[PDB]
């Protein structure tokens, strides 16, 4: 599916756009500005869980480009920790959504949000 | 998540790009040009199943734009049949992948492929 480095860029950008939508639409619920519907959130966090695993296979060998910094590949043990933290947080998010526990959800939502930013600060271009 | 019609366009384009990748990467397997690994295909068709439900919520009221024809909304009972056929085919695809049955997979892959094209012929711009 990633014939040239550009195809990898196009895929990973599309997956990240969809995780942003699926993550970002839950903001009003975790802030108490919308009613919490536990089954709907459980379904939406299942979509997000699936989407959250996809970008990372499109950052393989030789796929520099986009708004990706080069340090993704020159500091790859570091990048990998910034991806694992984020996928670790998605596990948390799922555990709270599956339990129907809003306070835990709200907590795991903020862990997720911070890990998004920590990777962007270090490995995404302005 | 779709504040303006453009946000709906951007989301639906990203979801369709990812379904194309996840659908299109199985071509060599269904054509016998790559070995069939039933568990890996089962996992990939699970990703595709999840992705295949997403575009359609971003074609709601008042989200004309992109390479979407207007007839999506002026002939909406017709568009809806072209989406149901495609989602019906994804069910088939999943049933074969979950069974590990390559011939049925290959058949359901071609039903999927045709339904992609039938909708594009009728409701996507050149
Ligand atoms: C590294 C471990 C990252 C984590 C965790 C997250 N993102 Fe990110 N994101 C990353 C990179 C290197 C890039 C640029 C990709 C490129 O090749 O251009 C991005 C990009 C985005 C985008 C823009 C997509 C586009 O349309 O071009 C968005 C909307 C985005 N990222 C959102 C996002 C969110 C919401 C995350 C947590 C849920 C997140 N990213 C995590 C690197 C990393
Ligand atoms: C109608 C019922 C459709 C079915 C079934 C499929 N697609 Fe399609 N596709 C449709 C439209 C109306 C559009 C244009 C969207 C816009 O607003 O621009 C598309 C677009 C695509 C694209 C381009 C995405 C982009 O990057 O802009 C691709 C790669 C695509 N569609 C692929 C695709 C595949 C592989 C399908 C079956 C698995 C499929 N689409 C079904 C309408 C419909």
């Amino acid at each position: 599916q990633f014939a040239k480095p550009e195809d990898a860029v196009k895929y990973r950008q599309s997956a990240l756009t969809l995780m942003a939508s699926h993550f970002g639409r839950m903001t009003p619920v975790v802030k108490g500005q919308a009613p919490y519907d536990a089954a709907q959130i459980k379904a939406n966090v299942e979509v997000l869980k699936t989407l959250s695993a996809l970008p990372w296979a499109a950052f393989g060998p030789g796929t520099e480009g986009g708004d990706a910094r080069p340090e993704i590949w020159s500091d790859a043990a570091s990048f990998k920790q910034k991806q694992q933290a984020f996928q670790d947080n998605i596990v948390k998010l799922s555990a709270a959504a599956d339990a129907g526990d809003l306070d835990k959800l709200r907590a795991a939502f903020g862990d997720v949000g911070a890990s998004c930013k920590a990777c962007h600060d270090a490995y995404r271009k302005k």
